[PDB]
């Protein structure tokens, strides 16, 4: 992948969460996930995929990955994925935007879903 | 996973476009997704997570996923995320909002992410 | 404007809410709205902009409008924006994506923001 | 209204663009916007509204407002709205996101709505 090990490693988001992540020849995304904030303690699993081939006029390499905030410690019946790009370079960042959805009754779907951003580099 | 069997298999939405996918009973989901719009032609690689212990009270089930636009055929240089959850019963459904994020310049970012919803049904 | 007496009157959406709106010549939209559901009672103001020149191609016509849940009842220190398009003819709609921002702390913006879809029509 | 004289004024975003607004005491925002990016140029109307009376527990103060991209100069036939929270201090800021609506056929619907986020200072 074009940008395999520019991804390759450990992130961090301006709520202090950690982000580790393998990226695969193949476009693959695997890792683990630790927030800062929130209902949640420790790591999560996370998979993704990015674009192993990415454009070459610029343009930041397309990417997104999956929490569900399930682990041996805590359930909090809810899936956070992160859509953005990967921008290479002296201070290489990965932008996002997140849709975080809690499981709801069908009367409360309405409520279900939090957006935001993240914004990760590598200090 | 409590509704592992419930999510595997081939789900249709409002646009045509087919999703299948293999529910794991750790949280994993991987399969292949096919757009019936965009620059998009063929199956693409998904992978994702649900909540494997979804809440017994009537809640759906958290779950997300992502598919990064490149295949044999084609590369859009974006990634899409679904966000939602699984509601199982006569008429199951995943009910989904969505981020599409194309690889733009830093100049261009700012109109890098589309936003969007789709719901899919077992028919 | 050229969908000024299409917008104008009264709308319903898929949770049961009623939204009261008049379209001014220039772009405007005033009126109420009523929320079925949520920390909501009786009609809060709404204003909004919307695209008194559109395209006839037979695209939709951009709008938006606000909310904030204040009125003579209740305070939810929130506010709801919609950005969708009016499409007219036989079942007129008004699609649209929402963002609902309430107040927060510092520490819990990360959670302000609820995001969702609604669909309005005349009947 | 709490923050009328606070969100009163001239603010400036991270893209360079400019939102001039008054805030009434009932709630309401009337002002202009001008994008520093995109197919706009010069001012275009916006409304909205904000919450006059805020909690006093050091939460934000919820907004929204809209803008239709049509002044006398171009008609991008399209509509965004900010939704976010005004908050006071040394370095005041109203923090958003926001939705970008255009006009499509329903063919073309998927693709309508942008989704970014936009912080406002007052330098």
């Amino acid at each position: 992948g074009r940008d395999q090990a520019g991804i390759t490693g450990t992130w961090y988001n301006q709520l202090g969460s950690t982000f580790i992540v393998t990226a695969g020849a193949d476009g693959a995304l695997t890792g683990t996930y630790e927030s800062a904030v929130g209902n949640a303690e420790s790591r999560y699993v996370l998979t993704g995929r990015y674009d192993s081939a990415p454009a070459t006029d610029g343009s930041g390499t397309a990417l997104g990955w999956t929490v569900a905030w399930k682990n041996n410690y805590r359930n909090a019946h809810s899936a956070t994925t992160w859509s953005g790009q990967y921008v290479g370079g002296a201070e290489a960042r990965i932008n996002t935007q997140w849709l975080l959805t809690r499981g709801t009754t069908e009367a409360n779907a309405w409520k279900s879903t939090l957006v935001g951003h993240d914004t990760f580099t590598k200090v």
